[PDB]
C-alpha cells in the first residue's frame, strides 16, 4: 500500500511508484519516501544498482547597418521572448541555415534541405552555427555540416534532430500553424519564462543554472495564470490566461 | 513585394521571407526588417507565436531540502538509477526521468512536460537538462507546446535508449542491472560522478574532474581482478577496492 | 612502426597496424600518434587526415611522459586539421575514446563501438566520461559507459556518435570522398572553423561568440575568401591558398 515501494534483490533495489488511483503522480509523501531511498542506496556499499519504476500501466503521470540591428536581426545577439517556429518549407542554406539554430521549434518539407556549404567559398558560417550549432545536433554532423560545407536531406536532418517534423510536400505550413495553435492556447507567461529559462540556464554549471531556473519559475508559480489553470480544472471550464 | 512580409492572425505573427527570385537570400533590408519584426513581437503582448517561412519553392538560401532531494533535483544519485518505463511518463515523471541513467520505455508509453497547459513551467530541472539530454528543438518543443512524445519519439530524439514490447519494461531493466551488477563498483561509482560533475563545462575543467576520479580506480584491486578475470576466462570478483 | 603515415597530396592518412591484436593502442602507437598529430599540425601542406585501422578491427583495446600519452591520445591536445574516422571494424576502448575527438565519422556496416572499461574495474578517462554525453544523447552515453556494453553500426547512427553507416569494406573508400571534398575548402576557413567550434564548447553563449567573432575576423578579410567569390562568380574551382 506504500506510495513508492522498495523491494531489494540482492544488489538491485527496485522502486515502484504506487498510486493507481492517480496513475502514480509524484505526492509531499512519495516525495519524502524517494528521499530516505536516494540515502538508504547511496549509503549501502552492497546495492549496485537502482530500477525505477510505475505499479500497473502507467509509470507516473506526474503531478501534484547598424551592429544592434544586424546581431537582432540575424538573431546573432537577441533572443526572441515568443516562441518562433520555422515552416521550412524548401532549401535552408547559409545565413537561413544559421538563423534557424535561434528557432524553437522546426517543421521541414519532406524536400528541404539544410546546410552550411561557407567553407567551399573560403568562408565560415560565423552567424552563431560555430557556437551553436554542436549544442543542438549530434556533435560529429554538427563538424561535418560546417567543416564539409555540404547540405542535409530532411530526413537526415530529422534523423539528427535539427527538426522536430518532416512532412509531406507543400505541408509545413500547415503544421507550423497548427503547433501556434496549440502555443497560443498555453499560459502567455509560462510559455516566455520557460523559453528564457530554457535559453539563459544554457549548459552552464548545473548549480549556476539551476538557480536561473528558479529565478523564473518563482513568478510563475505566484501567477494569475497558474491559479486560473487550477481553478479552470475545474470549475468545469477552459483556461482564460492574461500572462499575468 | 516587401523582402520580408508580416503577418497577423490574431495572437500568431507569420513572417515570410519573400525574394523568391533569390531563392529568398538574406538582404541587408531583409536583416533590417526582421529586427523592427521581432522588437514588434517581443512588445506586443497580443503576439503569442511566430512563425517563419519563405516565399515559393526556397525557405532560405542565405524540508525544502527533503523535497529537493527526492525529485533529485538537488540530489543526484550516486550509484546507476535505470527507468523501467511501463507507460504513460508526464509532468513531475518526466521531470525526474532526466536525473535517471539508463532509460527503458514500454512500446505503449508515452513522455511529456504539458505544465505550460495548465499555466506552470517543468521547474524541477526540466529547464535546465533537457536540452542538454535531447535534440534542442525537440526539447523546446516539448516544453514550450507541452505536447507528449510517443515511445517511437522518445527513443528517436534519444530521450530513451530502447523500446520494448508491451509490458517488459521491468524485465528489460533488470537484465541491464544485472550486467551494471557484474561491473566494478568503484570504476561504475566513479564513472557516473565523473560524467555528471564534468558536465558542460570548460573542457580543461572538465577533465581535471575526471583525472581526479579516474586515478583511484587505475590503482585498484578491482582494477588488477577485472583485468585478470579478462584474461583468465572468468568472471571477474569485485570488492569496490 | 605501429602507426602507418602515408600521403595522398594534400590528405594523409594514418593507419594502426597490429592487426594481430586487432589494432590494440599500445605504448609506442600513443607515441608514434603524438608525433603524428605535431607533423600534421606543423604542415600546412596537410588539409585533412584520415584515421583507420589495418584488418577486421578498427582499434580495440590498450615509460613515456605524460605530455605524450595527452598528446597522443587527444586528450590534452586537439588537431587543428580535420580529422575523419573511417572505422573499419571494432571500435572498443581506447578506440571509441579517441573517437570522441575526431570531426567525420563513417562506420562500416559491420563495426561495433563500446567503452567495456567497467567491466574490467576500469573506467573510460581518455575524455569519454566529460565528452560521449556532449556528443550522443545523454542515456546512451551513460548507458555505454555504466554497462560496458557495446553499440552496432545503425545503433552508433541512431545515437548520432558516428555520421556515416556504409557497405562492408568501404569506410576508408568514404572517407577519401569526404577527405575530397574538404581539401577543396578553404583552409584558413576549416582551420578557423574547427577552432571556433572547439573552442567555443558549451560556454556561456556572449562568451562563446565573442570566440566565434575572433576567429570569424581573419576569415572574411582573407584572400582566400575573395578568391572564393570570384570562383563563385566565374563558375569555376576556386584556387585557395590558407591566406
Amino acid at each position: 500500500a506504500r506510495e513508492l515501494l522498495v523491494e531489494r534483490d540482492g544488489p538491485v533495489v527496485i522502486l515502484t511508484m504506487n498510486r493507481p488511483h492517480r496513475r502514480n503522480a509524484l505526492s509531499t509523501n512519495m516525495v519524502s519516501q524517494f528521499a530516505a531511498a536516494w540515502d538508504e542506496i547511496d549509503h549501502d556499499d552492497g546495492i549496485r544498482a537502482a530500477i525505477l519504476t510505475g505499479a500497473g500501466s502507467a509509470y507516473c503521470v506526474g503531478g501534484d547597418l547598424d551592429p544592434a540591428t544586424i546581431g537582432k536581426g540575424l538573431l546573432l545577439s537577441h533572443t526572441l521572448t515568443k516562441p518562433l517556429i520555422a515552416a521550412v518549407n524548401g532549401a535552408c542554406l547559409g545565413g537561413g541555415c544559421e538563423m534557424l539554430q535561434q528557432t524553437d521549434i522546426r517543421v521541414s518539407d519532406e524536400h528541404a534541405t539544410f546546410g552550411l556549404p561557407e567553407v567551399q567559398r573560403g568562408l565560415v558560417p560565423g552567424a552563431g552555427s560555430m557556437v551553436r550549432l554542436k549544442r543542438q545536433i549530434p556533435y560529429t554532423k554538427a563538424m561535418e555540416m560546417i567543416l564539409t560545407g555540404e547540405p542535409l536531406t530532411a530526413f537526415e536532418a530529422y534523423h539528427f534532430g535539427l527538426v522536430g517534423h518532416v512532412v509531406p510536400a507543400g505541408t509545413a505550413l500547415d503544421k507550423a500553424r497548427s503547433l501556434a495553435d496549440r502555443i497560443v492556447r498555453n499560459g502567455p507567461l509560462a510559455v516566455r519564462n520557460a523559453k528564457e529559462a530554457i535559453v539563459r540556464s544554457g549548459w552552464l554549471a548545473e548549480e549556476d543554472a539551476r538557480a536561473i531556473e528558479a529565478r523564473l519559475t518563482r513568478p510563475v508559480i505566484t501567477s494569475a495564470d497558474a491559479r486560473e489553470g487550477l481553478a479552470a480544472f475545474k470549475e468545469k471550464r477552459e483556461a482564460r490566461f492574461t500572462g499575468r
